[PDB]
């Protein structure tokens, strides 16, 4: 009706946590694998590659806390419930509700930031980890110069104190969500996306409280998340989980991503994928292929 | 609109690139006063009568701002480059018979002023800049802290129509937020309400707002390139210069202004004034005195 079912055969589950419920589409069977979405999308971003992974895994496609259909915990002045640290702990809680204490994880964009923070804080919870088209938060801010500030302007814009970004995004929320989706594709338009998927992103972005939380996300990314990343880099903490790093040839991560990730993880492999930023939709077959071989 | 320059004449000056509006008053040596973002010529209403004591004061709207004509921009935003702005105002000065004049600039017009002195030093007797550093110096010092501080440099520079769409939802809010955020008090209490209505009305026009985005686009590309050639070639400004910066201004953040300006000019004097970014309005008496003593 209002929104289409893009996960045929997948169940729909509401997982209870201390900080609120998390929505997830669960399907398949086998070892548990968690797939997290990013900005400005929802879990439906995984609809093209989830069926392939469901052949070998129990795939759980969850809304990040405050995103999609997940509950939105009340934020505070340090934006703690939307830090990557607190997000990871909520997701660990949700997984325990499912009986999964040791699972595999793949993240994209904001949820990818949740993924590597989770691996930094709780390595024992992960068998293997994959991040798609990101570099660590500390690494983004440290390389901030003229060229990169123009490219990822929204990192500083979205981090402005409330209610300035909330008011401006309300000027034309339809346009902004579509401008962000097309600008990061290799094609430079919406042709790569499925029309039913864009309608999910459109509806979610249309709610003023949803946009507030995504602002809280980027505010955490400019302050608290930077400090936590800053502690680890100074301490020499590296990720012990076997890791795969996939980036788009015209993505945002393009520093040399693999050389950068070697400083943050003991055991990491990497491959470029011919796409823009949205790998699972731009290059679904190639993304699914790299994930299954790594996770198997 | 209120008359904030009592007794001043009003002249419409014709140039190749369009007409320039200016309020003319006093008598004596000619002195040009330029405004900046997001204001108009009326920003000078507190100090213009004092300088009109001793100079022929010309208070002009920048090209595309206020009541001046708005030439059509192009792919490089050429008519809103500081280089092209400088030639237009030189053209307007010649209309009045002023081929050798004194100039003081604030914010964007200060950028026009130091560009004017680099390209055409012989046209200036003395030059004053208020609460700025060269454009190149802003971008070179861009880091995490500064990118959060002056986010609008990267936001306003995004390709059209992305900022124009966001500003159009509630332009009243944005113009007031920018004026209040840059004062030391952090509100609109420093400004005269009749002057604020001038800024609001000017910002209320969609074509005006496009021109200010074109200004920041030139400041993000062409004007930086112009600054880059001069800084690397060792070209310095030979005109005697005065640099006034606010203790809570933008220039004082992330640099010490006087040492920076010594790198760009042979003969510079500088003084800090206890104010925010809007010197002629926040601290009118202290600013006017410093201007009169320097220009005399």
């Amino acid at each position: 009706p209002d929104l289409a079912d893009l996960f045929p055969g997948f169940g729909s589950e509401w997982i209870n946590t201390s900080s609120g419920r998390i929505f997830a589409r669960v399907g398949g069977d086998g070892p548990p694998l968690l797939l997290l979405h990013g900005f400005p999308q929802t879990h439906v971003m995984w609809h093209r590659v989830a069926p392939k992974l469901a052949e070998r895994f129990k795939v759980i496609v969850a809304d990040l806390p405050g995103y999609g259909w997940s509950d939105m915990p009340e934020s505070d002045e340090q934006h703690t419930p939307y830090t990557k640290r607190a997000m990871a702990k909520q997701l660990i809680e949700a997984m325990e509700q499912l009986g999964h204490v040791h699972f595999a994880l793949a993240g994209h964009d904001r949820g990818a930031r949740v993924s590597y923070r989770l691996a930094l804080d709780s390595p024992g919870r992960l068998s293997k980890l994959a991040v798609l088209d990101i570099l660590p938060t500390y690494e983004y801010w440290q390389r901030m110069n003229r060229a990169y500030a123009l490219k990822i302007y929204h990192w500083s814009f979205l981090a402005q104190p409330a209610p300035l970004p909330e008011n401006l995004l309300g000027g034309d929320p339809d346009f902004y969500v579509k401008a962000k989706l097309a600008s990061w594709t290799r094609a430079g338009d919406l042709s790569a996306f499925d029309p039913r998927a864009v309608e999910h992103y459109r509806i979610a972005f249309a709610d003023p409280m949803r946009r507030h939380v995504m602002c809280e996300d980027y505010r955490a990314g400019a302050y608290a998340d930077f400090e936590h990343d800053k502690i680890d880099v100074e301490a020499g903490n590296k990720i012990p989980v076997p890791m795969l790093a996939l980036w788009g040839a015209s993505g945002i991560a393009q520093a040399t991503p693999l050389d950068v990730w070697r400083k943050w993880a003991s055991d990491v492999q990497g491959a470029p994928i011919e796409s823009g930023h949205f790998l699972p939709e731009e290059a679904p077959d190639q993304t699914a292929e790299a994930l299954v071989r790594f996770f198997s």
